[PDB]
């Protein structure tokens, strides 16, 4: 699809994953600054599946794909989020206000509400997969594990990011928008913890044991009671009683407007 002659890549890598590297580039559309996933048979199919998901999505809070290019390696060219991953940003900017964190996490809930309405499951929702366009504009990224739900099912049956996964994912291998809501609760905890890793010092098996005991991570320092209450609701054990994204986004929206009033 894209013309390799129209793409100029920077040598430095922004990041990496088993897929390969993420590099900054420029594409001749005006010129568009881009982030490019560069592959490093199954990997090619995985990148094309990621591209196929992104092609179907159109929302202000989800990273846009520009196109694909088959050159020195398969490349997935996407819009650039200049400020990078949310967890890293907050670790480096410890004075971002609680109001600003709520604004950003609410934007992610708006993107996830759209994803749920579209019947896609993200399956890797975590602060490392929320990118900042500006200090006030967040977008969801990294659709490599995402799936388009079948017309007749509300779940996808499957190394996993265990600390972000709901009990039904671990126990029954079933991934739904409600499974993404559980991950969104962990993402909220990460955001209010300024990008600290969740379940510090614990093995995945210890986390599963902790959750089975009805125990949950505590309230981050300075996190508003209302936001902690929402994280706990996202962490409802029984998938059937857990809220969907419409309910989560509404709670965040109303709380953000309350904060804005001051
Ligand atoms: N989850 C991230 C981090 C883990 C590995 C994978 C990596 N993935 C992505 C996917 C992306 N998709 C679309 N646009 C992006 O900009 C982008 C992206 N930018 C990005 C990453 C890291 C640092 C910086 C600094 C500026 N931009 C950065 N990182």
């Amino acid at each position: 699809y894209l013309d390799r002659k129209l793409l100029t890549l920077e040598d430095k890598e922004l990041g990496s994953g088993n897929f390969g590297t993420v590099k900054k580039g420029y594409y001749q559309m005006v010129v568009k600054t881009v982030a490019v996933k560069i592959l490093k048979p199954a990997l090619k199919d995985e990148l094309l599946a990621e591209a196929n998901v992104m092609q179907q999505l159109d929302n202000p809070y989800i990273v846009r794909m520009i196109g694909i290019c088959e050159a020195e390696s398969w490349m997935l060219v996407m819009e650039m989020a200049e400020l990078g991953p949310l967890n890293k940003y907050l670790q480096q900017n410890r004075h971002v206000t609680d109001k600003n964190i709520i604004e950003l996490v609410h934007q992610v809930s708006m993107g996830m509400k759209y994803l749920e309405e579209s019947n896609f499951v993200h399956r890797d929702l975590a602060a490392r997969n929320v990118l900042l366009v500006t200090q006030h504009y967040a977008k969801i990224s990294d659709f490599g594990l995402s799936k388009a739900l079948r017309a007749d099912e509300n779940y996808y049956k499957a190394k996993w990011p265990v600390k972000w996964y709901a009990p039904e994912c671990i126990n029954y291998y079933k991934f739904s928008s409600k499974s993404d809501v559980w991950s969104f609760g962990v993402l909220m905890w990460e955001a209010f913890s300024y990008g600290q890793k969740p379940y510090r010092g614990m093995k995945g098996s210890e986390v599963t044991a902790m959750l089975e005991k009805g125990e949950r991570m505590g309230c981050p320092a300075g996190c508003p009671r209302e936001m902690y209450d929402l994280m706990n609701l996202c962490w409802t054990y029984d998938v059937e009683n857990r809220p969907g994204f419409a309910a989560v986004e509404l709670r965040l929206r109303n709380y953000y407007y309350d904060v804005v009033n001051e």
